[PDB]
């Protein structure tokens, strides 16, 4: 006897078929549908749905439809946020993105997991831990960010990464599981790609 | 002497632009279209389309649109099935899923593949080997399951896994390619995440 | 610096909010919307759009909706092209696909990337390097192909690989990051999958 809602915040196992959760979900997923199916020319429309879908959205935010979430109202986005096609966020709990964050296509964030033992999840039980994307972070394509992960500022996450651990700031991380490939140093102020110098 | 119908069943190479296959594909993608572009409030309709779309569906099935498949009628689902956003199932041949199966967002299932040799696929020839998912299986995000793969009951597939070989029951598997990581023991019956236990 | 469209062609850092780039994108995303939302029965309309969406498309092209791209007009496709669901192509610059190329579902092609050093991207500045996919290439599901990569003729990219470097022709590459597994020999002329021969 503890409201599901309060079990989420406590990191306890819960289910979401009650206490107004389903109604919340239908509100968000309703806005999601008119965004996702809006005509590319309906820019103002899209512009308001964004402010509308997420609990928090800074200025100069852009999201290439389609976009997917469970609620929408648990996603708090910062300034100048760009997200490319198919950004999926399972926001059963807090998801926070800093400023000037760039998100490539087909990225997946999820504060939710299921107990490994199929007996702790007989009724699709879940747990939720907040994700936190720092400022000036860049996430490559097909990246997956798992429950309770924090990505430090100005860091980069390579395409295909499966982030399962916290990622410090100022690094470059990649792999399955995602691991720190390396620190970003002055050479990166000159070389922006493979063998290409900033001064051509 | 053997139709393409019999070739698929036999595991032999084939092509699907005859024997009514194309027309079969159209019927399924038509219901698929209606399902994928349905309003979140069209609850009844969504439920009826599901029992329509797939060959078999057990009680309490839920698929979060959009869903992608080739025929849909080659897929058999057990009971209490929950698939999140963008489940993709290339079912040129039979796909069987058990009960209490949980599928995270952006998961691709595929019974189909193509000869490695470009000489064998001059006309895009393929082979199809059924996929079999046990009961109480949980599949992480961005996981891909290749042709003829069998996942043993109660097993867990970590996010981003690329499954090319059969997974035994009662295991936690992950990686690229997927490798059995450990056995699911009774220590999992208390712990569900890092160091979070369960009390009375 | 110098004009934005030039920086592109020169592999220099650029932003795309001028020189008519946004409008160019709107026509693209417009034809894209018309394609993605078409009905499975509207085959003739789907074919006109294919020819209209991309710069060049050889005969026999088939693209299963939905398909995603930035401009569309920066894509050149050969002949007997086949792409399954959710092909995403960030064609900020040229993307060339040869003949008899088969693409599995959920593949992402991006000629664009961002300077890893945040100071070099304050205004989400990016670079773009063409992508060249040879003839008779087969790309598996959930593959990601990064900027300026060349996939040789007759090669195969396993499901889930993250292709960061060029792939030689006649090989089988897979992995994160993608690495050459072996060369396509003549045994591949008999065995097409796990242990199945052609005549026996
Ligand atoms: C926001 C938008 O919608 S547009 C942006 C869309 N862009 C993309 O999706 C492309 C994303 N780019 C990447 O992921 C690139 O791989 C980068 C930027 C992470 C490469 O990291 P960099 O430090 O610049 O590359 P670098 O050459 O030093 O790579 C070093 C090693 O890491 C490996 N590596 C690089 N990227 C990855 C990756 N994603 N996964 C695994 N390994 C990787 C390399 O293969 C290399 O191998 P080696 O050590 O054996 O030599
Ligand atoms: C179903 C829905 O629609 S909503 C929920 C969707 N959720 C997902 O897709 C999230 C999937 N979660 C995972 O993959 C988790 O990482 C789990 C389930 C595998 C947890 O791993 P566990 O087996 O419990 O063990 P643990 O967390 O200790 O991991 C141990 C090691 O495996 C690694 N690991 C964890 N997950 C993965 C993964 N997906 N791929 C590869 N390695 C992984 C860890 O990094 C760690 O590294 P180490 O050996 O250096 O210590
Ligand atoms: C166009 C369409 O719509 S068709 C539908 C799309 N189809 C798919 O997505 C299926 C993709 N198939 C694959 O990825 C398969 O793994 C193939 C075709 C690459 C098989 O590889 P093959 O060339 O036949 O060689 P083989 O199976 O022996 O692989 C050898 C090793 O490579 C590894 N390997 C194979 N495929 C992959 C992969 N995708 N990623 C990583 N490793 C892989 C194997 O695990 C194996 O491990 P080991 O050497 O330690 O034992």
């Amino acid at each position: 006897n503890m409201p599901m809602t309060e079990r989420i915040r406590a990191g306890k196992l819960f289910t979401d078929m009650c206490e107004g959760l389903p109604e919340k979900r239908l509100r968000g997923k309703t806005l999601m549908y008119e965004f996702n199916h809006s005509h590319p020319s309906e820019v103002e429309k899209r512009e308001s749905l964004i402010k509308e879908m997420f609990a928090t959205v800074g200025e100069n935010a852009w999201v290439e439809p389609p976009v997917y979430f469970s609620y929408g109202s648990n996603i708090h986005i910062g300034r100048n946020f760009y997200a490319n096609f198919n950004l999926t966020i399972v926001d059963d709990y807090t998801v926070t993105i800093g400023d000037n964050v760039l998100i490539a296509p087909n990225v997946t964030l999820s504060v939710t997991g299921h107990p490994v033992h199929h007996e702790l999840r007989k009724n699709g039980e879940m747990y939720s831990f907040p994700i936190t994307i720092g400022n000036n972070v860049w996430i490559g394509s097909h990246v997956v960010i798992n429950p309770g992960v924090t990505i430090g500022d100005n860091s980069v996450i390579g395409a295909g990464s499966i982030v399962t651990k916290d990622i410090p700031p100022n690094v470059v991380a990649a792999g399955v599981p995602c691991r720190v490939i390396r620190e970003i140093n002055d050479r990166d102020k000159h070389y922006y790609f493979k063998d290409y110098k900033v001064e051509s």
